[PDB]
């Protein structure tokens, strides 16, 4: 029965609509197994139940037959008991039927996704889209085919051309007997005897032929565009993506690629004959992983469908039930109580990474400062200068944002359009933000707040901006502004920790500064980091020069002194004055190089975090080792504050984020250290069900129109009131 | 003196930092007014230049903080200034405001420890920036800077020790500096002790008190400062949504300085005067060669024009603060205010003259402003000199600017038809590179035109609050391997996040010997925002999936066009040897009637038809026909806001349904002139029958409260001067 169309399907190197929930099916039960593989699963685990439009057009979850669709959208609700969620969650799968009519987009289609659309944005759920299609519906009118006529401007030459294309009385009657009239808009003109209909507009009887697909384009994009800032959003390019569908891809903004399955625009082909030329080989030329997992349009790759499924799988494991839930606790044997391991030194050359999840080394594990195997990085291909990714604190799921101290290079193809155009390697400093790795840094930032609702943590370690020619004429100024656009936006807390061997400078620091949302941001440095305007070289150039320099060696050097001394002596001969001076000219010389060493040390002294902390920049100067321990219970408290805010919002509203707090900070016993993260979050879970109960407990005008209307007695009380 | 025998007074000698302010190549800052007064007169001498000014017409006032720190009017000396940061506001009579209209002006002052940043201004542009926030107002800024304040701590330099590891050799090298017993009592005798953190040791019998951490007593040294950059980068994100923001780099500006000229958006570029964030020399030195030859290389007109960070350059300070006068003309008074109507000589009945042709090149601003010809002007879309033009250095492959259209302004997008290049420059710190130029195909969205769009239709929603009229005439999106790779499927999207977020009518207009496409039409329907768009297409446009010969690919193949042959041939016909000869005979022709038949299909009929479009229009009649259109738009979108004051809360489909039902049995609803004239010629009639509603439901509410809990309620209605006394005469009649 399905057996032809699942041969259709896996032809296209795609798997069948109605195959995909298996998969899903398969990849919760690996999920639970990497868990804890001693989980014996039954088959109310999972549950995939089709979502049709009912009577009234509203979509609701069916068991119906497979394969069943009247049009090329089919999409399912799965509620899955996961390790995140072992009482249940629930997501939406939007999926193209690649068999039904090329899996194009027509106005059934457009219509039916942005009805799913709706519903997951309407429950909060996640939307999953698999993408497998041909872009827009494209059609011509048929019926008019076999009918029209041409007015020739000699019959008996048609190499002299024609005027206009026309039907007869016979046509027009034909389409009037299939009441079908309203297909093409006539202007009847009599020629040679005959009534001649002119075509001057072809419509269709048909519909699902151009424009109204292309307004379905529009609506579905719109629709994306919208889910994406609602709720989880993520695409998985299971075949072929064409058009709208290429654009679906982005505007959903997470996406995984399965490798050999383009992202295109337009085919190669329709692009060689608009270049009159062969330039294009194929459409994964274009729209392959080589082009998309590059750019960072495909946040990551996948072998085939059941590893994208499995990759959408782990991703949603970071991602909460529904939209304003708690981020999903998921502890592990790696627990908060210990300290960091590797720690990196100026000396030796390090991957971030080893920081973040941490190293396999031949004398044991070194423990980075989240959970051993925690860390899911995405945008892996992309701008690989930032580091960004998922990761767990003692449970707490997170966004993750890392420097790569490392020189990043990567290969910009060869224009197949230009032959006068070859390959290029652009290698890209450690530390130092460009346009690309700025870019990351703001999509990052946004992809973890929007649907995903993660708190943050930037371990800040950037020098500044590349501010070279190049990068400056590359934008550099646009993508660094996103970052505090994106900042500004965050909804969830944000820690800013430059980590041991970091730095920030007066170009990185701009962009990151917790005053950007005070609401969210914190700022934290390590007791090894380093922040100033400038780095030492630059300041001593501004602030330690010649002058300076020169006072500093009368004060220490003793020859130095001593000859500058020489000349208060008002009885010298001019050449001896001469000499004196040379001589305090060569010392100058001498000690030049060793006192602007001196000078960088005494600018150094200022950039650490001591001074951070006096001047009030950053809430607490920190130790490396004990990072994971103070974060852990830092986020864990922040995450408990954030929840009595949200109730606090929830029944008055009408005060500032500091009133809110200030409130709820007053509900904590007397003796309870507000400044003890630990102490907090375990008072606040202690009490959650007491905090509830505690939570649960032009007009002069209309003013003088009542107060008229109202009794003796009543207006008496009043005027005594006034007066 | 300097000269001595001068007529009137040494303006820069009675003041100094004058001098100093021009010798770095910008205006003072307390003249920067007066050219503000000299850009209000040019405007009205342009307007009409039979307009008599009185100085009153224009006012400008330096805003300081007051003991409690909140922003105060100040008539005082220039140059009196505490802080490296100065303001204005400014209240000009101007041709679009005769009553008036106000504006804040910020500024550096390059004469202030070299207009650098410290907490103070930092502070200061913070406080300005919130002040016209609060107000509506815009917020100008004149950017002439050193970015971020560098110190150290000045007390430290005389006191400091070094621990020599040879005391005779210096070279050999130093292990760390310290203070003397001496060193530390001069720090506690001044009340300095917090200066630095030491540490106590005694090296021979001598107790040195190692330098741990130098702090400074003095503030504005490093970090504090750069917590003042990002408070104020912040503050101008946000002022960015909130009010109209637009910059002048009227000398150097640097680091934070570039940032804010961005985050802005808006922004005037002095020629000669760079947006750099780290300088030339610096670069020189990280990179240990002379690789940079100086900051305008990094980010001068060159740099920033080109790129779209500056959207216009400027000759003079003069010249940046006439484009700034004439940008704000589009934008309203105020925050929520209506559109400046500004009604010129070119009146809106009128058709448009100057038509393009399918045969022959034109530029579009032809369409949009007009052309000026030799048998005479050809009048434009949009009224004879009306067309601003911005980020006209950037992506050319896209015309953006504002416009007035019979006097209304709005934000116009036009399509650039012809092949536009661009060189990419040389970077000198590669050898094994050299400067590019690319060309991009016309009616084709790229990487840098779709951005531009993207920031265009931005730019006209956050804080110009403008409509917006998009002239669609695109193929689709470069699809191609280069661009692919250059993520043009990431702009494009930006186009569509845009129009989402727009909140003034918008107009997507496919004009004569105009196309929209598959690639092209998904980012610019108006169900991406049915709240606020609207299109329509040219009875001489064209939309479709692909183009004719694209469609004829996949739908008109050889079978069809041979069955077409058989039908349509009389020679080939009786064939059905010599048929695949008249084939080859008639295939070039057929393919032109195959390519009809397609094309037949993408007209604007088809898409009446399909209701795709509002309605299909006549190039020569749509200056008529989108002038009433536009105003009568404006006049319901504003009964909606006006609606959003009523008790309860109601969608937009509520609020338009009911407007539109008030509209006498006379009033056609399809005639826009007659429901914008009703719309104007009953708002007060409107208002006053509104606000005796509010007023109904308020004294319903009071009297439901009241006539269940009456001696709890009359106990409020007690707890609830001025306003005592208008209820007093109100129970006394
Ligand atoms: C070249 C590359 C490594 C990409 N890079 C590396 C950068 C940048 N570019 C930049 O465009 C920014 C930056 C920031 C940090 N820097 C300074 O603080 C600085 C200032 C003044 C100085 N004078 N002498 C030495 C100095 C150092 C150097 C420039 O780092
Ligand atoms: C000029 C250039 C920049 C190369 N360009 C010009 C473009 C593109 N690129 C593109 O990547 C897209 C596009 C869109 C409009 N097009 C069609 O609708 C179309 C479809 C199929 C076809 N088959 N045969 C001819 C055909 C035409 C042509 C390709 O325009």
């Amino acid at each position: 029965w399905l057996q032809p169309k699942r041969y259709k399907a896996h032809l296209m190197g795609t798997t069948y609509v109605y195959d995909f929930p298996e998969l899903f099916r398969q990849a919760s039960s690996s999920q639970w197994k990497n868990f804890s593989a001693d989980v014996k699963l039954t088959d109310d685990f999972f549950i995939s139940n089709e979502l049709i439009e009912d009577e009234n057009g509203e979509l609701t979850e069916v068991e119906r037959e497979p394969g069943a669709n009247a049009i090329g959208m089919v999409a399912f609700k799965i509620t899955v008991k996961t390790p995140e969620y072992p009482r249940g969650r629930q997501f939406v799968v939007v999926a193209n039927d690649i068999t039904f009519k090329i899996g194009s987009f027509g106005p059934q289609e457009d219509e039916f996704f942005n009805k799913v659309t709706e519903y997951a944005r309407k429950r909060g759920i996640p939307r999953i889209y698999l993408a497998a299609n041909s872009g827009a519906r494209i059609g011509m009118a048929e019926e008019i085919v076999p009918l029209f006529q041409v007015a020739w401007n000699d019959a008996a030459n048609p190499d002299k051309g024609f005027q206009y294309l026309y039907l007869t009385s016979e046509g027009m009657e034909t389409l009037k007997k299939f009441d079908k009239e309203n297909s093409v808009l006539t202007e009847r003109t009599v020629i040679n005897g005959e009534e001649r209909f002119v075509i001057k507009t072809i419509i269709g009887s048909e519909d699902g032929l151009g424009v109204e697909c292309l307004r379905g384009s529009g609506l579905i994009a719109g629709a994306t565009s919208r889910a994406y800032h609602d709720i989880f959003t993520i695409t998985l390019v299971t075949c072929r993506s064409v058009g709208i569908g290429a654009y679906l891809v982005r505007l959903g903004q997470r996406a995984i690629q399965v490798e050999g399955q383009p992202i295109i625009l337009t085919g190669a082909s329709a692009l060689n004959k608009v270049l009159g030329r062969e330039v294009y080989t194929s459409n994964l030329q274009l729209g392959g992983t080589q082009i998309m997992y590059n750019n960072g349009v495909s946040h990551l790759t996948a072998v085939d469908d059941l590893a994208g499924v499995e990759k959408i799988v782990e991703w949603m494991s970071y991602v909460p039930a529904k939209r304003n839930m708690p981020v999903p606790i998921l502890e592990t044997k790696d627990t908060w109580d210990r300290p960091v391991d590797f720690t990196p030194t100026n000396d030796e050359t390090y991957d971030v990474r080893w920081m973040i999840e941490g190293r396999e080394t031949e004398s044991g594990f070194e423990y980075g400062l989240f959970d051993k195997g925690s860390f899911f990085e995405t945008l892996s291909g992309w701008a690989k200068g930032v580091v960004v990714g998922r990761a767990r604190l003692g449970g707490i799921p997170l966004g993750v944002i890392g420097v790569e101290t490392r020189t990043v290079e990567n290969l910009i193809p060869a224009d197949p359009a230009n032959p006068n155009s070859a390959e290029t390697l652009i290698q890209q400093a450690g530390q130092v933000w460009f346009p690309n790795s700025a870019f990351k840094t703001a999509q990052a930032i946004n992809d973890f707040n929007n649907g995903e609702q993660l708190p943050m943590m930037i371990l800040a370690n950037w020098r500044g901006f590349s501010g070279g020619q190049r990068d400056m004429f590359n934008e550099v100024l646009k993508y660094g502004s996103f970052i505090v656009d994106a900042l500004v936006d965050y909804k969830q807390p944000i820690i800013i920790y430059i980590p041991p061997t970091g730095e920030l400078r007066g170009g990185s620091w701009v962009v990151v500064d917790p005053t950007i949302n005070a609401d969210q941001m914190e700022m934290y440095a390590d007791v090894n980091a380093r922040a100033g305007v400038l780095e030492p070289e630059g300041t001593v150039e501004i602030k330690f020069r010649r002058e300076k320099l020169l006072d500093t060696m009368n004060r220490l050097d003793d020859k130095y002194r001593e000859l500058r001394s020489q000349l208060s002596n008002k009885s010298l001969a001019p050449e001896v004055h001469q000499q004196i001076s040379k001589q305090l000219a060569d010392r100058e010389r001498e000690l030049l190089p060793i006192y602007g060493q001196i000078s960088l040390q005494f600018a150094d002294l200022h950039d650490r975090s001591s001074r951070m902390v006096a001047k009030g920049v950053i809430s607490k100067e920190l130790e490396w080792t004990e990072a994971r321990r103070f974060f852990f219970w830092r986020l864990r408290r922040r995450l408990n504050e954030e929840y009595l805010i949200k109730r606090l919002s929830h029944q008055v509203g009408e005060a500032s984020r500091l009133e809110k707090i200030a409130r709820i900070r007053s509900w904590y016993p007397a003796s309870v250290d507000h400044e003890d993260d630990r102490q907090v979050a375990t008072w606040i879970e202690e009490n959650y069900k007491t905090l509830d109960d505690k939570l649960k407990g032009n007009a002069i005008d209309g003013l003088s129109e009542v107060i008229k209307m109202l009794s003796t007695d009543d207006k008496e009380k009043l005027l005594k009131t006034l007066k």
